[PDB]
C-alpha cells in the first residue's frame, strides 16, 4: 500500500508452465490485442459494446473473443482478428482515442 509504485519486472513468461489447454486465440500478426479497464466488470461491458462498434466499422463481420474477468477485476482481456497489422494500428488509435478522448478540446 506504498504511496510511491515498485513493480517487478525482470524475469517473465518462458517457463511459467502458464496454462496448458489451448482456448485462447493463437497469436499472430492477424490478431490484436485490447486491454481495458474502469470502476468495474458493469463499465467494461458498457465501454466494451462501443469498443464493437469500432471494431465493425473498421472491418466488417469482425471476430473477436474475451478471456475470463472477474468482477473486481477492474481490466478487461479481449483479442480482435482482422487480416492486415495496419487494421490493428488504426482500430487501437481511434479505441484508445475513445477512451483518452483526445479529440477536440474540453466539452465546453
Amino acid at each position: 500500500m506504498s504511496n510511491q509504485t515498485c513493480v517487478e519486472n525482470e524475469v517473465c513468461e518462458a517457463c511459467g508452465c502458464a496454462g496448458e489447454i489451448g482456448f485462447i486465440i493463437r497469436e499472430g500478426d492477424d490478431v490484436a490485442e485490447v486491454s481495458l479497464f474502469g470502476s468495474d466488470k458493469a463499465h467494461l461491458e458498457g465501454k466494451l459494446a462501443e469498443y464493437i462498434s469500432l471494431a465493425k466499422q473498421v472491418y466488417a463481420n469482425v471476430e473477436y473473443e474475451v478471456a475470463p474477468v472477474a468482477d473486481n477485476a477492474t481490466e478487461l482481456h479481449a483479442r480482435f482478428k482482422f487480416e492486415v497489422s495496419a487494421e490493428k494500428l488504426i482500430f487501437e488509435l481511434k479505441t484508445r482515442a475513445l477512451a483518452r478522448l483526445e479529440h477536440h478540446h474540453h466539452h465546453h
